[PDB]
Protein backbone atom coordinates (compact mmCIF):
# COMPACT_ATOMS: atom_id res chain seq x y z
CA UNK A 1 0.00 0.00 0.00
CA UNK A 2 0.99 3.70 0.11
CA UNK A 3 4.66 4.03 1.14
CA UNK A 4 4.83 0.29 1.92
CA UNK A 5 6.88 -1.40 -0.81
CA UNK A 6 7.15 -5.13 -1.47
CA UNK A 7 10.73 -6.11 -2.41
CA UNK A 8 11.39 -5.59 -6.13
CA UNK A 9 11.93 -8.60 -8.39
CA UNK A 10 14.71 -7.76 -10.90
CA UNK A 11 13.05 -7.28 -14.31
CA UNK A 12 15.89 -5.73 -16.28
CA UNK A 13 16.60 -8.89 -18.30
CA UNK A 14 12.95 -9.67 -19.08
CA UNK A 15 12.91 -8.14 -22.56
CA UNK A 16 16.05 -9.98 -23.66
CA UNK A 17 14.83 -13.26 -22.19
CA UNK A 18 11.36 -13.05 -23.79
CA UNK A 19 13.06 -12.28 -27.10
CA UNK A 20 15.23 -15.40 -26.75
CA UNK A 21 12.24 -17.58 -25.86
CA UNK A 22 10.36 -16.18 -28.87
CA UNK A 23 13.37 -16.95 -31.10
CA UNK A 24 13.38 -20.52 -29.88
CA UNK A 25 9.68 -20.80 -30.63
CA UNK A 26 10.10 -19.18 -34.08
CA UNK A 27 12.71 -21.79 -35.01
CA UNK A 28 10.87 -24.89 -33.72
CA UNK A 29 9.94 -27.20 -36.62
CA UNK A 30 6.29 -27.32 -35.48
CA UNK A 31 6.01 -23.50 -35.46
CA UNK A 32 4.81 -23.28 -39.08
CA UNK A 33 1.09 -22.85 -38.36
CA UNK A 34 1.87 -19.87 -36.08
CA UNK A 35 4.56 -17.84 -37.83
CA UNK A 36 2.12 -15.50 -39.62
CA UNK A 37 -1.45 -14.27 -39.07
CA UNK A 38 -4.11 -16.68 -40.29
CA UNK A 39 -5.35 -15.53 -43.70
CA UNK A 40 -8.81 -14.28 -42.76
CA UNK A 41 -9.92 -14.15 -46.39
CA UNK A 42 -8.78 -17.66 -47.29
CA UNK A 43 -9.79 -19.50 -44.12
CA UNK A 44 -13.55 -19.97 -43.69
CA UNK A 45 -14.86 -19.43 -40.18
CA UNK A 46 -11.71 -17.94 -38.66
CA UNK A 47 -12.70 -14.28 -38.59
CA UNK A 48 -16.04 -14.91 -36.87
CA UNK A 49 -15.00 -17.64 -34.43
CA UNK A 50 -11.59 -16.36 -33.23
CA UNK A 51 -12.19 -12.99 -31.59
CA UNK A 52 -8.54 -12.17 -30.88
CA UNK A 53 -6.20 -13.63 -33.52
CA UNK A 54 -2.53 -13.84 -32.54
CA UNK A 55 0.63 -15.21 -34.13
CA UNK A 56 4.41 -15.20 -33.59
CA UNK A 57 5.20 -12.43 -36.10
CA UNK A 58 2.66 -10.15 -34.38
CA UNK A 59 4.11 -11.00 -30.95
CA UNK A 60 7.61 -10.22 -32.34
CA UNK A 61 6.49 -6.83 -33.70
CA UNK A 62 4.85 -5.97 -30.37
CA UNK A 63 7.96 -7.02 -28.41
CA UNK A 64 10.26 -5.00 -30.68
CA UNK A 65 8.16 -1.84 -30.38
CA UNK A 66 7.52 -1.60 -26.63
CA UNK A 67 3.94 -2.86 -26.68
CA UNK A 68 4.29 -5.32 -23.76
CA UNK A 69 4.16 -3.50 -20.40
CA UNK A 70 5.57 -6.58 -18.66
CA UNK A 71 6.44 -10.27 -19.01
CA UNK A 72 2.93 -11.45 -18.10
CA UNK A 73 1.31 -9.59 -20.98
CA UNK A 74 3.86 -11.27 -23.29
CA UNK A 75 2.97 -14.72 -21.91
CA UNK A 76 -0.76 -13.94 -22.38
CA UNK A 77 -0.29 -13.36 -26.13
CA UNK A 78 1.79 -16.53 -26.52
CA UNK A 79 -0.86 -18.59 -24.74
CA UNK A 80 -3.54 -16.91 -26.89
CA UNK A 81 -1.84 -18.38 -29.98
CA UNK A 82 -2.28 -21.89 -28.58
CA UNK A 83 -5.74 -21.30 -27.12
CA UNK A 84 -6.93 -20.06 -30.54
CA UNK A 85 -5.37 -23.14 -32.13
CA UNK A 86 -7.29 -25.46 -29.77
CA UNK A 87 -10.56 -23.62 -30.41
CA UNK A 88 -10.32 -24.05 -34.18
CA UNK A 89 -8.51 -27.36 -34.73
CA UNK A 90 -9.09 -30.98 -33.70
CA UNK A 91 -6.50 -32.36 -31.25
CA UNK A 92 -5.62 -35.08 -33.76
CA UNK A 93 -4.93 -32.86 -36.74
CA UNK A 94 -1.42 -31.80 -37.70
CA UNK A 95 -2.07 -28.19 -36.69
CA UNK A 96 -3.79 -29.35 -33.51
CA UNK A 97 -0.87 -31.54 -32.50
CA UNK A 98 1.57 -28.75 -33.47
CA UNK A 99 -0.21 -26.40 -31.06
CA UNK A 100 -0.11 -28.83 -28.15
CA UNK A 101 3.61 -29.48 -28.79
CA UNK A 102 4.43 -25.74 -28.96
CA UNK A 103 2.49 -24.93 -25.81
CA UNK A 104 4.39 -27.64 -23.92
CA UNK A 105 7.67 -26.32 -25.35
CA UNK A 106 6.85 -22.74 -24.33
CA UNK A 107 5.72 -23.48 -20.82
CA UNK A 108 8.90 -25.37 -19.93
CA UNK A 109 11.07 -22.53 -21.29
CA UNK A 110 8.89 -20.12 -19.29
CA UNK A 111 9.24 -22.05 -16.04
CA UNK A 112 12.97 -22.66 -16.48
CA UNK A 113 13.66 -19.01 -17.31
CA UNK A 114 11.50 -17.15 -14.79
CA UNK A 115 10.16 -19.63 -12.20
CL1 LIG B 1 -2.26 -21.38 -41.04
C1 LIG B 1 -3.80 -22.04 -40.50
N1 LIG B 1 -4.73 -22.47 -41.38
C2 LIG B 1 -5.91 -22.98 -40.94
N2 LIG B 1 -6.18 -23.08 -39.62
C3 LIG B 1 -5.26 -22.66 -38.68
N3 LIG B 1 -5.24 -22.63 -37.30
C4 LIG B 1 -4.06 -22.11 -36.91
N4 LIG B 1 -3.33 -21.80 -37.99
C5 LIG B 1 -4.06 -22.14 -39.11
Amino acid sequence: SMSVKKPKRDDSKDLALCSMILTEMETHEDAWPFLLPVNLKLVPGYKKVIKKPMDFSTIREKLSSGQYPNLETFALDVRLVFDNCETFNEDDSDIGRAGHNMRKYFEKKWTDTFK
